[PDB]
């Protein structure tokens, strides 16, 4: 009952993974994808970043996830549940146990960048709730979406406001062409973090323990280890800022010193100058009535909305136009 497709194996996967990483590092501004956040250790990382204090998000919705997931399920009427950016899917399992409540839970789709935490989440998931079907799917959720079945009738999830973690133009890509996987009867939520008080936005991105600054750095990690590059972590320093005109939380690593950096699996040299900045992630914050305009635009038509009491996220259910 238990099954992995991994599509991000293929050298065509791998090569196009690579191009955008040299593409980033050969940019006039530079960037990294969030993707290579996670290895095992960024995995972790994120995990013990969900349980600081000044990182509000998971735990709001969680919250709402506590207390409206008979609703949501009511609503998707879902036998087959998909998580995109599926993780440790701890969440997750508030909606996994409603449809198993429901009398409806037949599969669980977990989609994920990680093979390690899809085994790990898929096989204790498989023994958490016996004779469900199990369709692990390894793959990038900008590419790969064509590839989850489409069997039954289907809920497909992406919490966490990871959305937010893509560019407009990405988005509405992205939104567009899950709308397009989408058939009658499926349904969408989505976990969109909220415009709110900067000053806790910019916290939940650097918190005093610095754990947010060790999940960012880990990027370079990745990179040396997967790329064969040689940066050096300790010259590069954690930014966290608010960019008001695109209303969203930007990660920056900055170099301290000028750097000198090889990534040879890419054939590839860089140069940092002292006080070079690069984008390493971008987290937008979404006003409510612009989250149900940008499903309209991808052909998706909002039919629920759920928030905590004081505003600070929402959950959405969509559909097909
Ligand atoms: N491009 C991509 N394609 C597929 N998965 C991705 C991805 N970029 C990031 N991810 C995965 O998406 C998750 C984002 S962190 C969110 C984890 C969990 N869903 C939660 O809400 O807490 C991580 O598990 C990460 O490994
Ligand atoms: N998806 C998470 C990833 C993250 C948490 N902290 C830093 N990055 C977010 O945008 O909030």
């Amino acid at each position: 009952t238990l099954s992995l497709a991994n599509y991000l194996a293929a050298d065509s996967a791998a090569e196009a993974l690579r191009r955008d990483v040299r593409a980033g590092l050969t940019a006039a501004p530079k960037s990294l994808p969030p993707k290579w956040f996670y290895d095992a250790v960024g995995s972790d990382l994120f995990d013990q970043i969900t349980r600081l204090p000044e990182y509000y998000p998971t735990r709001t919705e969680a919250q709402i996830l506590r207390t409206r997931s008979a609703e949501i399920i009511a609503a998707a009427g879902a036998d087959t549940l998909v998580e995109l950016g599926s993780g440790t899917s701890e969440k997750t399992r508030m909606l996994l146990d409603a449809m198993r409540d429901a009398e409806l839970l037949r599969r669980f789709i977990p989609f994920d960048v990680d093979a390690g935490v899809l085994r790990s989440a898929g096989a204790a998931i498989g023994a958490e709730y016996p004779g469900i079907e199990i369709d692990a799917v390894c793959g990038d959720f900008e590419e790969h979406l064509g590839k989850i079945p489409h069997v039954g009738r289907r809920l497909v999830v992406f919490l966490g406001s990871t959305i937010g973690n893509l560019t407009p133009a990405p988005r509405a890509e992205f939104l567009s062409t899950l709308a397009d996987t989408l058939q009658p009867g499926d349904s969408l939520l989505l976990g969109t973090d909220l415009v709110k008080d900067t000053g806790r936005l910019v916290r939940a991105y650097d918190d005093a323990a610095g754990v947010t600054a060790a999940f960012n750095r880990n990027v370079l990690a990745v990179v040396n280890r997967e790329l064969s590059a040689d940066f050096d972590l300790d010259a590069f320093e954690h930014v966290a800022k608010w960019n008001s005109d695109e209303e969203r939380i930007e990660m920056w690593l900055r170099a301290r010193t000028a750097q000198h950096v090889r990534v040879a699996a890419l054939d590839l040299e860089v140069d940092f100058a002292a006080g070079e900045e690069m984008l390493t992630e971008v987290s937008c914050k979404f006003r409510p009535e612009n989250v149900v305009a940008e499903l309209a635009e991808a052909g998706l038509r909002q039919t629920h909305w759920w928030t905590d009491p004081a505003g600070d996220f929402g959950l959405s259910l969509a559909v097909r136009l």
